[PDB]
């Protein structure tokens, strides 16, 4: 159905608690985009805030349209998460390297922006399309927040109690114990989907759980129990010293990003690999 008087509807694409991802089109221009339907703008503002930046999806229409709400972003290309598989979900140290390089500047440039994305998972983060193909883009469904005010720079307040927010196999320790997310939170997640590039799943993944809350208990249990050391095992030290890192910030810390890019390419630098700019999964 044509919506935003320009775009027509299309094939949906995706669920999700967010709501629902339809491709369609913009009948004037003819430009393929995304379109999602939530049932009659917290995520519009975190949009038109982030607008212009780097690996920053363009969101071209928001509104609603009848019952539901709309918002159509530029198409983009698959998530990491499926490039993952098809590369038999095992990433070689270089590819880990290179994303790891981009993800982190991501999610740098939404922090300098007053936001937290509170959901940093393999499945959030899409690559991008025609020549911007190796250009990691990072999508918020609705979970992103301000976690600081836009005018004073006011840190928001520690809080405690608070429900499990984002995806269970790649929250920081201190969301599973209810701990206001920030900053140090988004990074610590972020550790987790690096080592998950380079084991192929995470030891708390595919837990035997009867049911939901006994699912978010046991991942928990076997989070805490895991100490980092052990979790890294096999590979390049920087993982550790990462993953170290993050979890040492204070609630209100303001990360080093420069130091944790910094790490990665030190480490890049010492194996000897070639500065061609090539993913595992362009290539043979
Ligand atoms: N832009 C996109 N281009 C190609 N594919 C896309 C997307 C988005 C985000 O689309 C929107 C549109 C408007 C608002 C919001 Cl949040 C998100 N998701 N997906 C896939 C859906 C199925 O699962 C994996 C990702």
């Amino acid at each position: 159905l044509r919506v935003g008087n320009k775009y027509r509807l299309g094939r949906k694409i995706g669920s999700g608690s967010f709501g629902d991802i339809y491709l369609g089109a913009n009948i004037a221009s003819g430009e393929e985009v995304a379109i999602k339907l939530e049932c009659v703008h917290i995520e519009s503002k975190f949009y038109k805030m982030m607008q212009g930046g780097v690996g920053i999806p363009s969101i071209k229409w928001c509104g609603a349209e009848g019952d539901y709400n709309v918002m159509v972003m530029e198409l983009l290309g698959p998530s990491l998460e499926d490039l993952f598989n098809f590369c038999s979900r095992k990433f070689s140290l270089k590819t880990v390297l290179l994303l790891a390089d981009q993800m982190i500047s991501r999610i740098e440039y939404i922090h300098s922006k007053n936001f937290i994305h509170r959901d940093v998972k393999p499945d959030n983060f899409l690559m991008g399309l025609g020549k911007k193909g190796n250009l990691v883009y990072i999508i918020d469904f609705g979970l992103a927040k301000k976690y600081r005010d836009a005018r004073t720079h006011q840190h928001i307040p520690y809080r405690e109690n608070k429900n499990l927010t984002g995806t269970a196999r790649y929250a920081s320790i201190n969301t599973h114990l209810g701990i206001e997310q920030s900053r140090r939170d988004d990074l610590e997640s972020l550790g987790y989907v690096l080592m998950y590039f380079n084991l192929g799943s995470l030891p708390w993944q595919g837990l035997k759980a009867a049911t939901k809350r006994q699912k978010y208990e046991r991942i928990s249990e076997k989070k805490m129990s895991t100490p980092i050391e052990v979790l890294c095992k096999g590979y390049p030290s920087e993982f550790s010293t990462y993953l170290n890192f993050c979890r040492s910030l204070r609630f209100d810390d303001k990360p080093d990003y420069s130091y944790l890019r910094q790490l990665f390419r030190n480490l890049f630098h010492r194996q000897g690999f070639s500065y061609d700019y090539v993913f595992d999964w362009n290539m043979l």
